[PDB]
């Protein structure tokens, strides 16, 4: 089997992407944030504290003839941005882009933190990291991809995120029309539960390529590119007036600037992020200070190849017995 679904930016900055997901019988379609940095499929629901729902579409398990309470199971998750959610668990039928999994754990939120409430466009998350990170207790549950894998034509999914435009998540096949050149594959460590890999270096604009190993994660659920402070300083030093602002929370730059590109290495291959992809717009409405799309990871503990980086590539998440990542230009 295969599936193919369009993923759409939630706003004009590509802050996140939403993909429609069918849950239950008859189908209830919710727009979920596909997140290769976590491993829980959770949704706003009829159980979510009413004051914490503000415009999201909810899953109502009592209206699904295939929903079953997973008795005794609870979940609770905290994300790198400080947001969180928790609740109980149902199993139900879940379909993405024509690919159907029966018995998928659908984690129903009883509580969500304010950033989720405040984002009316995201009805929940669909985790695509390794199932060892799933938070369901006392019986850990599998991701949608893990449950689908054995049925797929090939044990892969691909992320093809658009810049200010829709893109595609495919399951079970690699669309050879969706990229240019060849796909370069690179090793993955699953030791932390992430799609963790090592970039071979970087370049700023037209500058020379610096060969240096940068371990980090391919994370569709993180907006920006978070890299070591040395690398990030070298980038922003090429932008007149750019500076790190403790009060804003990262590098800002004059909105009048033209940003240089940023290249990252995948083996001997190179992925070029155009300068425009690094512009996240005014820090507040009407400001002439703009927020940068490349930020330091120094306070995170891990480097994160988020959407800014991934949207410049066609990315293969290869879930074969030894997982690997593939990157192609497009």
């Amino acid at each position: 089997s295969t599936g193919s679904a369009t993923t759409t930016p939630i706003d004009s900055l590509d802050d996140a992407y939403i993909t429609p997901v069918q849950i239950g019988t008859p189908a209830q379609t919710l727009n979920l944030d596909f997140d290769t940095g976590s491993s829980d499929l959770w949704v706003f629901s009829s159980e979510t504290t009413a004051s914490e729902v503000d415009g999201q579409t909810i899953y109502t398990p009592s209206k699904s003839t295939t929903a079953k309470l997973l008795s005794g199971a609870t979940w609770s998750i905290s994300y790198g941005d400080g947001s969180s959610s928790s609740g109980d668990v149902y199993t139900d039928t879940v379909s993405v882009g024509g690919l159907t999994v029966t018995g998928q754990a659908v984690e129903s939120a009883k509580k969500v933190s304010s950033s989720f409430t405040e984002d009316s466009t995201i009805d929940g998350l669909l985790g695509l990291a390794f199932s060892t990170l799933n938070t369901v207790s006392p019986t850990q549950q599998k991701t949608f991809f893990d449950n689908a894998k054995a049925s797929l034509d090939s044990p892969v999914f691909t992320a093809d995120l658009g810049y200010h435009a829709p893109g595609t998540y495919n399951f079970g096949f690699i669309d050879t029309t969706a990229y240019t050149g060849s796909i370069t594959y690179t090793a993955v460590s699953t030791k932390q539960g992430f799609w963790e890999w090592t970039s071979t270096g970087y370049a700023v604009g037209s500058g020379t390529f610096k060969s240096t190993s940068i371990d980090g994660i391919a994370d569709t659920g993180t907006t920006l590119l978070y890299l070591p402070a040395t690398v990030v300083s070298a980038y922003w030093a090429q932008v007149s007036g750019a500076k790190s602002s403790s009060s804003v929370g990262g590098y800002v730059f004059p909105c009048s600037a033209t940003l240089p590109s940023f290249t990252f290495g995948v083996g001997s291959a190179r992925i070029v992020i155009p300068g425009d992809y690094i512009d996240f717009g005014p820090i507040s409405t009407g400001s002439s200070s703009c927020f940068g799309g490349i930020q330091s990871s120094a306070g995170i503990g891990i480097n994160i190849f988020g959407d800014v980086a991934l949207k410049a590539a066609f990315v293969v998440f290869n879930g074969a017995t030894t997982p690997t990542l593939g990157f192609a230009s497009k």
